[PDB]
């Protein structure tokens, strides 16, 4: 079957949010960006743990999923969605691994390890991934961004990774940002790779 090379997880899901409103974002937002390549829904189901955060959509076609990964990042009430494929997933003979399209707007989540990777700490916790990219947007247009969430109970860590498309806008946030004074919290501006562990 190519049932795995229709499926995507779909992690940090808004919390209460109904399989069928995931549906009909995912089938909306493929047809508006151009993603569709059939008339009707692209997106077939969707199974959603709401315990543990997570959904996994299934498509009608191999090529739709694999066009879809482009929407890893998009906020959806507020939140980034986390696309990835199955941990089982392998590539078909003959088809596609990766998305042949750019969605405007829509910021990776995925941010790798390198020289200009940001960490952002001290953040207050009531800002939701939108609002904390919308702090390190006004900047410079992002790469990647990831907000770090508690996975157990969905709330913000506080802390956040991000890589700007110009490796010169680092320097500008660590300067706009660092040392920053919020009620009791002081944000840490700097490359992530100065303080990990």
């Amino acid at each position: 079957m190519t049932r795995q090379a229709r499926r995507l997880y779909v992690g940090n899901i808004p919390f209460g949010i109904t399989e069928e409103a995931m549906m009909d974002f995912f089938n909306a937002q493929m047809r508006l960006g151009g993603l569709t390549q059939a008339p009707g829904n692209p997106v077939l189901a969707v199974q959603i743990n709401q315990d543990k955060n997570f959904a996994f959509l299934e498509f009608r076609s191999v090529d739709e999923t694999t066009q879809a990964m482009a929407f890893d990042g998009i906020i959806f009430q507020g939140q980034s969605l986390k696309i990835r494929r199955p941990h089982d997933y392998q590539p078909l003979p003959g088809m596609s691994e990766n998305p042949s399209v750019y969605v405007p707007g829509v910021v990776s989540t995925v941010v790798p390890d390198s020289a200009h990777k940001l960490f952002i700490g001290g953040l207050p916790n009531y800002l939701n991934d939108d609002q904390v990219k919308e702090l390190l947007t006004s900047f410079g247009p992002l790469k990647a961004f990831n907000l770090v969430k508690d996975s157990a109970t969905g709330l913000s860590k506080g802390y956040a990774f991000c890589e700007y498309v110009d490796i010169n806008v680092t320097d500008q946030a660590i300067a706009g940002l660092n040392g920053m004074q919020l009620g009791d919290k002081k944000l840490l501006v700097q490359r992530a790779s100065v303080g990990a562990k």
